[PDB]
């Protein structure tokens, strides 16, 4: 019978989602029995850099929570010298358990996960936040909306949703989060991210910086969804379409 206390309120834990990198993802329950969702950071071994970039991180977090509810909420938190306990709300499942386990995925489902990742997305870069690491795993479903769980800030590893002036800066900019947007929308639509196929990382890096090499784009019933994919994978980063411009898109607002 494992328990937590934040902020003077007691926590009894139901089970444990996440683990590893010092930090450990936990349903809980609190004294009436409602379930929240606990993220303990361990700082014993953490240097001055990650702890300013845990400290960034939830700053933000705690600011954002009032521009968007497309951003999780962060309800309280304990910050010592030893440790972090972030009190947030709890998810069914995250985007990318979500999109291996489903065989089909609905256009209308599909259409209202894109809007709520823009949302999310847009609130960030308007407060100067770029994530450059955007994945599935970073969105989390909360009764049928997604929210945005990490800003990017903070510290298997996949590198398909890379964006190519990220690879070149060896730069980024909102247009980073376009690339990898455009990646999750492309995932969405066709069942594989735009350079799956590749297994030797070494070419799959050079596929997406060289223009040459062609992004297959097959014909769907949804001419408006093709489009953003296109615009979203223009190599380009003043090529590549913008979030307000997606916003304003025909595939956001026209049903
Ligand atoms: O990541 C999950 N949850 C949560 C994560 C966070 C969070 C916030 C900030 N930084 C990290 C995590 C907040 N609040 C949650 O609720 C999750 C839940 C179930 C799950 N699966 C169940 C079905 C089978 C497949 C697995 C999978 C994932």
């Amino acid at each position: 019978f494992q328990s937590m206390s934040v902020k003077g309120r007691i926590y009894s834990i139901l089970k444990q989602i996440g683990s590893g990198g010092s930090s450990k993802v936990f349903q809980v329950l609190n004294e009436k029995k409602q379930i929240y969702a606990i993220k303990y950071v361990n700082l014993e071994e953490a240097d001055n850099q990650t702890l300013d970039s845990y400290r960034n991180e939830i700053a933000y977090l705690n600011k954002l929570q009032q521009h968007s509810d497309k951003i999780i909420r962060l309800y309280d938190y304990e910050i010592t010298d030893q440790y972090i306990y972030m009190v947030m709300e709890c998810g069914n499942i995250d985007l990318n358990s979500w999109l291996k386990k489903k065989k089909s995925i609905d256009p209308w489902e599909r259409k209202s996960y894109w809007k709520n990742m823009l949302e999310a997305v847009h609130t960030i870069h308007q407060h100067g936040i770029v994530h450059s690491d955007l994945k599935p795993a970073n969105f989390l479903i909360v009764d049928g909306m997604l929210k945005l769980i990490d800003f990017g800030i903070a510290n298997v590893g996949t590198v398909n949703y890379m964006p190519p002036e990220a690879i070149k800066d060896m730069k980024i900019s909102p247009k980073s989060d376009v690339w990898s947007l455009g990646c999750i929308l492309y995932y969405m639509t066709y069942g594989k991210t735009p350079f799956q196929q590749i297994i030797n990382q070494i070419s799959k890096l050079h596929a997406i910086i060289d223009p040459n090499h062609e992004i297959e784009f097959p014909d769907i019933p949804e001419k408006d969804l093709q489009d953003v994919l296109k615009c979203c994978l223009k190599r380009d980063p003043k090529q590549r379409i913008s979030i307000p411009e997606l916003l304003a898109h025909p595939y956001v607002q026209i049903q």
